[PDB]
């Protein structure tokens, strides 16, 4: 769950209802997130123009991040496969994050775990 600060939350795939997103807030300008073995997806709200950065922990697998843009669009920041994505939002644009798992063909362990951090530009 979330850590004692809570800017930080730690949990796995079987979150919630299957093909519900689950729903995760962090009020801090940084934090981490560790998904193990990632299933279905997850929307984490971050709470002027703002600027995000997300940090992997190697090994990232299990899942895609993407940014939710005022036009419904999706911008990936952080995908599996072959150190630091950026991204900008603008000042009235809710600052949420798209968790999706990757489609896996084995059931193992994966763990999608990355560092977040909020700055005012």
């Amino acid at each position: 769950g979330y850590s004692e600060d809570r800017c930080s939350w730690r949990g796995s795939g079987l979150t919630q209802e299957p093909g519900s997103v689950g729903q995760l807030t962090l009020d801090c300008t940084e934090g981490a997130i560790e998904w193990l073995y990632p299933a279905g997806a997850l929307r984490l709200t971050l709470g002027r123009p703002s600027i995000v950065c997300l940090r992997p922990e190697r090994p990232f697998a299990g899942a895609q991040v993407f940014a939710e843009r005022m036009t419904g669009n999706l911008e990936l920041l952080l995908a599996e496969g072959p150190g630091g994505r950026c991204m900008r939002w603008g000042p009235r644009e809710r600052r949420a994050l798209f968790l999706q798992a990757t489609p896996h063909r084995d059931i193992s362990r994966r763990v999608a775990a990355f560092r977040f951090e909020l700055h005012e530009d």
